[PDB]
């Protein structure tokens, strides 16, 4: 669990993301693929994207980014109470896409990195700490649900 003040910090930084989901999503995804290209193979859709510049120019990729961030944000706003929200995602990653927890750890890394590149002033040791926990809480919940469905 997280304290109330930790959630406030998560939520306080989330509001900044909210002023530019599209812009934040793209950085996040680019970062992820760039640092861990093997994750790129899960996306047949994006696989042909050769450079950054081209990643950046892709409408598809940017629309995907907003989707990813939108679901995430909905989860965080629940401060722990997100089973309803979370379930569809575990179901699909266990059953359809097969995304390993490890991949979820790399994406959390990319998130942290972006938030810090964009909002250093609202992203200190204390917030960063809080965000980490929040993302770890999601990953742990996901992990359990995955197992209940038969997927590592
Ligand atoms: C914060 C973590 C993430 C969130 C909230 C998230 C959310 C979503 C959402 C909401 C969708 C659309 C519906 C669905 O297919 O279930 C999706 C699709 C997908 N996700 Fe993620 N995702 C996350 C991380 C990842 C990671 C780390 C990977 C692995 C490399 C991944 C691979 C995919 C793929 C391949 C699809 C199919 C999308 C498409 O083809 O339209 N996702 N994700």
């Amino acid at each position: 669990v997280l304290s109330e003040g930790e959630w406030q910090l998560v939520l306080h930084v989330w509001a900044k993301v909210e002023a530019d989901v599209a812009g934040h999503g793209q950085d996040i995804l680019i970062r992820l693929f760039k640092s861990h290209p093997e994750t790129l193979e899960k996306f047949d859709r994006f696989k042909h994207l050769k450079t950054e510049a081209e990643m950046k120019a892709s409408e598809d990729l940017k629309k995907h980014g907003v989707t990813v961030l939108t679901a995430l944000g909905a989860i965080l706003k629940k401060k722990g109470h997100h089973e309803a929200e979370l379930k569809p995602l575990a179901q699909s990653g266990a059953t359809k896409h097969k995304i390993p927890i490890k991949y979820l750890e790399f994406i959390s890394e990319a998130i942290i990195h972006v938030l810090h590149s964009r909002h250093p002033g609202d992203f200190g040791a204390d917030a960063q700490g809080a965000m980490n926990k929040a993302l770890e809480l999601f990953r742990k919940d996901i992990a359990a649900k995955y197992k209940e469905l038969g997927y590592q």
